[PDB]
């Protein structure tokens, strides 16, 4: 197991354009197109992103480039944040991949917000981080995923996948 493997987990696979969990114009593994809520936009969008007029599809090897794309981006996000990058670089290999799939489908807008996490975190406090991570919109509207991230978080193991 990896980040890639994990992520296609909690992400799947679709090939038409399709609403993530916000609602929000979505394709392939959970690469989100826009926010907009015109679906000519997030066609323009698409075709921008892969180079070519797809009218709304798109075959799994894009599907997998654009993944492979979005993951590297969530990592180099969190390296040049100032405050993700020392948190980051305290964790073991299998919690650097849970922070991956945080920043993966939250963005780093949520930063300030989790603060508190991210101190016990670096504290290696993982029981008190994972109840912490819990108290959140996050958990709140994606339970099922966030608990296996957050699991992922307080064990610094796959067994939640
Ligand atoms: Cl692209
Ligand atoms: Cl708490």
């Amino acid at each position: 197991m990896n980040i890639f493997e994990m992520l296609r987990i909690d992400e799947g696979l679709r090939l038409k354009i399709y609403k993530d969990t916000e609602g929000y114009y979505t394709i392939g593994i959970g690469h989100l197109l826009t926010k907009s809520p015109d679906l000519n936009a997030a066609k323009s969008e698409l075709d921008k992103a892969i180079g070519r007029n797809c009218n709304g599809v798109i075959t799994k090897d894009e599907a997998e480039k654009l993944f492979n794309q979005d993951v590297d981006a969530a990592v180099r996000g969190i390296l040049r944040n100032a405050k993700l990058k020392p948190v980051y670089d305290s964790l073991d290999a299998v919690r650097r991949c849970a922070a991956i799939n945080q920043v993966f489908q939250m963005g780093e807008t949520g930063v300030a917000g989790f603060t508190n996490s991210l101190r016990m975190l670096q504290q290696k406090r993982w029981d008190e981080a994972a109840v912490n991570l819990a108290k959140s919109r996050w958990y709140n509207q994606t339970p099922d995923r966030a608990k296996r991230v957050i699991t992922t978080f307080r064990t610094g193991t796959w067994d939640a996948y």
